[PDB]
């Protein structure tokens, strides 16, 4: 007789909390409001366990993934509640012909700007670079935001026509990936330049740049609604503008629709569905996140309404149109994660852009996971993907030899070693150590699979400390 | 990897004393500053391979060794370096518990064996035989009581008495535990199941009866005795009941050989934290301050720790509890362990709900101990089972036998889902069998399986999955 929620830490979590009070006042259902780390991993592991939260909140991106594993209960709701929000909100949650989850808002990545610093953005990626070199005799940089996630570079490597998953035949192709084409060998090619000229460093993340922004060392950030309240909090007179275009062609933000599951496990789900329906979904209630922290542009018409006034959300609606909308297929986990990859490993100069973004590729189209230790002592860990519906045999290339794997169903495990042999029953091992270059500090396990279907291969790699 | 680092999180049965745990948890904190939380997940020895696979789940494991060598097998569990100053502090035994493959997987905190709980007032003298005690159920039926009642669901208690006449789990041969002989289908075990089904026949006991039932039985006097570990004892230092702890009753003249477990402390490979981890359990856990502490909340039966444990053997309750260890055997660690439980669990349910008879149920049971297989039931219906086949070096082919079909199967580890209702998410879909009644409970209904191995030496195996479920 209560609701645990799960929402991310940068979204307004006491609002929503605060909306969890009403209902809880009303129905007297408590409701409590939690922001785990690393929310969208977790959840399946204790969601597959039995446990978790009755609600989870993230960009509908990852709720098909949850939806292949039957974590997540159907939705149901009346032509009228349907009706209540956008079409194209509802299709971003449409999976395998079933309701998923409920659209709460629509997120896409903006460029905002202190006006005091800059108070004509460039319209372009290729003038950053000049602007830096004035800034950066003043002690302000032009530009800052962040690097480790690939949500933030994504727009970049898309714009020259850079794509995670190519649309045929009524559905996304797995086989057709665009992360190694020209466009976004461009696109990250000119951020690692940004890197190497040093205009930007290749370690700064979402904090540093926040901190950055807001009191006033940069003159730009990217980044979404969530945001804006912490700079309300701060000094800094910021307007949201157009991303910059690169090569002439706009910025392609991924765009998110933040959503809400109902986990299938939760015996509260006729009390989830009354509060989300009937509570979180209203003009008050959306309000009162929207006062904690900015949704952007929900999916109910009747604050979206109001909301569309605010040039902040119109100019998000704006990158979000230049944009396009997340694919919410299992495989999308697999992709940023690979990208993910890419990014850091090139702005590191770990790897080169050509093979960061091959590996990427391979890596994008997923049938395998890899879990790489910390420690050499234990070994790492190979976990296959489902494959509901191909997978015939898929051999892996080690360093004591080749292991087959062969086709079977659902889940297969298999442990790489680290470089101990132990005596010989059929066992993988990694390769290495390798050299990294422009690091003495770490080394590198690799080990390389060939997939045969009804003739691809992926390349799995495993970085380590040293001492 | 996904684990919160600076901390440490301790997952430890429910029946263990958790809070004692965690208030060690504040000294190390204080100390340290260092917040330790303590957690009592159910099916946490099930919910850990799960889970830590992932690089998830907590920084320290607490259960009986018995699991870690399946832990081990995985590579879910770090190594253990204490110095040899710390390692001759504890009992050598104790080591060799957590010891697999050469090294040390885990911490023995304690010694855990069942016991025999009487009421002095009932019972002036316990019963030193099994044989004894239908007889005495007749008379204490007739005062409104009952002269036994101890938990029939976990094969943990139903063991001592199958294993007294000869009945054993693995054949121990050239220095290690010899996986195609199995000691469930002998003369013993039948004689002793046999015993125990004929006390359910003759209502001297009910093949309902679990934990909880027993334990309320007793501690409120409506039964004479019980069987149950130290755990127990602090419930029944509540009640009002004064309670001898004594050995457990012969069976055909031998003394009942409950499997003794060691109660330890892994620490997870994906942890971050091992260093804290180790300083925990060494300079907090482990010394007369700690276990005391934990002695307090639940008590720990006999301590692996020598200080400690020569102030317990003091305590007539400690002293049974290592006179009934030492008649018993220690569990091997081996990960067939778990497909030994289960066979046992399954079994004894079969011949307690008569759905089969005692050979049959037996010797389905030798098939499903050797065969190093495990399965994860669900407590809902949206999640499904989990059928997990782990290769140790050999199985040719395994064919699994569902409502929708046959899913035949043939390097690594292999988990495999077992539905229970079809949903949107499937060629090799495999749907349970059922649901199915259960004779007696009304609450419960169980869904089967059954799949056939073919080792390619010798014949074919079949195993029967069992998953129980409530009903609204
Ligand atoms: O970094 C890749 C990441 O992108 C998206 O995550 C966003 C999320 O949509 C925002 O609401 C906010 O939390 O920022 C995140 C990135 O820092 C996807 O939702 C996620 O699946 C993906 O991994
Ligand atoms: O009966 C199956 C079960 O037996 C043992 O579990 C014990 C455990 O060792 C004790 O510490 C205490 O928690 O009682 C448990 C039974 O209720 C084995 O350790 C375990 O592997 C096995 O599944
Ligand atoms: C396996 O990889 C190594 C390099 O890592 C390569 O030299 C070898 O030819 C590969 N083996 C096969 C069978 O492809
Ligand atoms: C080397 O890699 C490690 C990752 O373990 C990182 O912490 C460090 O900053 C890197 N150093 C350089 C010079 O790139
Ligand atoms: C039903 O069977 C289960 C076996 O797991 C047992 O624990 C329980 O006590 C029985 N009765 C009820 C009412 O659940
Ligand atoms: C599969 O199980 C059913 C019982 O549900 C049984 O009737 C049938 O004979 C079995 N099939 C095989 C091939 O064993």
């Amino acid at each position: 007789g209560k609701l645990v929620i799960w929402i991310n830490g940068d979204k307004g979590y006491n609002g929503l909390a605060e909306v969890g009070k009403k209902f809880e006042k009303d129905t007297g259902i408590k409701v409590t409001v939690e922001h785990p780390d690393k929310l969208e991993e977790k959840f399946p592991q204790v969601a597959a366990t039995g446990d978790g939260p009755d609600i989870i909140f993230w960009a509908h991106d990852r709720f098909g993934g949850y939806a292949q594993s039957g974590l997540l209960a159907e939705i149901t709701p009346a032509a009228a509640f349907q009706d209540k929000l956008y079409p194209f909100t509802w299709d971003a949650v449409r999976y395998n012909g079933k309701l998923i989850a409920y659209p709460i808002a629509v997120e896409a990545l903006s460029l905002i700007y202190n006006k005091d610093l800059l108070p004509n953005p460039p319209k372009t990626w290729e003038e950053i670079p000049a602007l830096d070199k004035e800034l950066k005799a003043k002690g302000k940089s032009a530009l800052m935001f962040n690097l480790q996630e690939p949500y933030f570079t994504w727009p970049l490597i898309a714009a020259d026509g850079g794509y995670a998953f190519k649309y045929a035949a009524g559905k996304y192709d797995i086989k057709d990936v665009g992360v190694d084409n020209a466009g976004a060998k461009a696109g990250l090619t000119f951020l690692v330049d940004l890197i190497k000229n040093k205009h930007m460093n290749a370690d700064t993340d979402y904090s540093i740049a926040e901190h950055a922004f807001n009191h006033g060392e940069t003159a730009m950030t990217i980044n979404g609604p969530w945001a804006w309240s912490n700079i309300d909090t701060s000094a800094v007179n910021y307007g949201v503008t157009v991303l910059p275009t690169f090569k002439g062609q706009p910025s392609k933000p991924f765009v998110g629709v933040l959503s809400a599951g109902i986990n299938a496990a939760s015996p509260n789900k006729e009390l989830a569905k009354e509060f989300l329906e009937n509570y979180l979904l209203t003009d008050e209630g959306l309000e009162a996140v929207n006062k904690d922290k900015p949704l952007g542009a929900v999916a109910l018409k009747s604050y979206e309404e109001e909301l569309v006034k605010d040039p902040r959300v119109a100019a998000t609606m704006e990158n979000a149109q230049k944009g396009e909308i997340m694919p919410n297929i299992p495989q999308m986990s697999a992709f940023w994660y690979a990208v993910r990859t890419a990014v850091i490993n090139a702005a590191s100069g770990r790897q080169t852009v050509d093979a960061a973004l091959a590996a990427a590729q391979t890596n994008a189209a997923a049938d395998w996971d890899v879990y790489c230790s910390q420690d050499e002592s234990i070994p790492a860990k190979f976990i296959s993907r489902l494959v509901t519906s191909a997978l015939e045999k898929t051999e892996i290339n080690c360093s004591n030899g080749l292991v087959p794997i062969t086709q079977e169903f659902g889940i297969n495990m298999m442990l790489i070693q680290y470089t101990r042999n132990e005596d010989s029953p059929g066992m993988c091992v990694f390769w290495g150590p390798y050299s990294v270059p422009k690091n003495d500090t770490v080394v590198l396990y690799t080990v390389t699979a060939r997939l045969k279907w009804s003739p691809t291969n992926l390349s799995i790699q495993c970085y380590m400390p040293k001492s």
